[PDB]
């Protein structure tokens, strides 16, 4: 129901539903089931590996006469094969094809790193391969080209805003120096222990919405274990969100989820299940109070999960 004003004049949905990681197998058939639900913001990529399954849920709402397609926000973003001005439209023009639409409603850069272009009858999606075997590649590719090239694709009617993704505050910063068309969205990996507070307020205080990602902190089995090896809690056993639950008659995922969408911040879970499903669609059925809110900020350790040097010691987040 709630909605975020972009500065691009859009509405984007504060809650989502994410595409990534969902189960490629009932992927189409979930997409389809969340439509029906009420869901209308469906957060994608390139990399997920499943924007055709994601189209055809789509199409099949569509087609049933559901939702109408400018009922619909649809998120992609730009995989890092792809920054290059050559090529930047050949990456949206699949996703575009695969998500059977004619424009996509939000547009990210997935990340700040230029991996060497690898051609999409070659593979497709590339992930880590940089045609070179093995190894990692790079080009040199400045972010302001990527966003010139994406500023023609929204003045040619096939995106209606852009933003970024996993960007810090730095790099943020300069792009605004030169950006035509201003980013709408700051999409960030963002949960009690990763809470980037000055981030936070620099995005907002311009006027950029941000879209947090991972509001639940370690799900993964890799995330786990590093939890695991680290001492630290999942967040749903964690002490103090236990406590505020419980305080408010609550899950400690629905408690996660208003930390960010009480704060103005848009959110994009994982609904695997029906049950998670409209749990995740009504997490504005209580408010935070100031305390609950000052103990959430004292769990902040600095945790990050999705971390560019872990794959090539990429130095994204240093």
């Amino acid at each position: 129901m709630p909605s975020i004003k972009l500065n691009s004049g859009y509405d984007m949905p504060a809650v989502g539903f994410g595409c990534w990681k969902v189960d490629v197998d009932t992927c189409s058939e979930q997409i389809y089931r969340a439509i029906k639900t009420g869901y209308r913001l469906f957060d994608g990529a390139e990399d997920y590996a499943n924007e055709k399954l994601v189209g055809a849920g789509v199409k099949k709402a569509i087609d049933e006469g559901i939702v109408k397609r400018e009922d619909l926000f649809l998120t992609s973003k730009l995989w890092n094969n792809y920054h290059h001005p050559d090529n930047v439209e050949k990456a949206l023009n699949r996703t575009l094809s695969d998500l059977q639409v004619d424009y996509v409603d939000l547009f990210l850069i997935h990340f700040p790193v230029t991996f060497k272009f690898v051609p999409l009858e070659e593979k497709y999606p590339p992930g880590f391969y940089c045609g070179k075997g093995d190894n990692f590649d790079y080009e040199d590719v400045p972010i302001l080209e990527t966003w010139k090239a994406l500023e023609k694709l929204v003045k040619a009617g096939k995106i209606r805003s852009i933003g970024v993704s996993n960007f810090p505050g730095a790099l943020l910063l300069d792009l605004l120096r030169g950006a035509t068309i201003k980013p709408s969205v700051l999409q960030v990996e963002h949960h009690p222990y990763l809470q980037q507070p000055r981030l936070i307020e620099f995005a907002q205080s311009r006027g950029i919405a941000v879209t947090a990602y991972s509001s639940f902190g370690p799900q993964s089995f890799v995330e786990l274990n590093q939890g695991r090896a680290l001492n630290t809690s999942p967040l749903f056993e964690n002490e103090t969100i236990k406590a505020i639950a419980a305080k408010h008659g609550k899950s400690p995922a629905q408690v996660l989820l208003r930390w960010s969408s009480q704060r103005g911040i848009a959110i994009i879970p994982k609904s695997n299940t029906v049950p998670r499903l409209l749990e995740n669609k009504d997490v504005n059925s209580f408010d935070l109070d100031e305390q609950d809110f000052a103990d959430i900020a004292k769990l902040d350790i600095n945790l990050r999960f999705n971390d560019p040097w872990d794959w090539d010691k990429i130095p994204i987040f240093v």
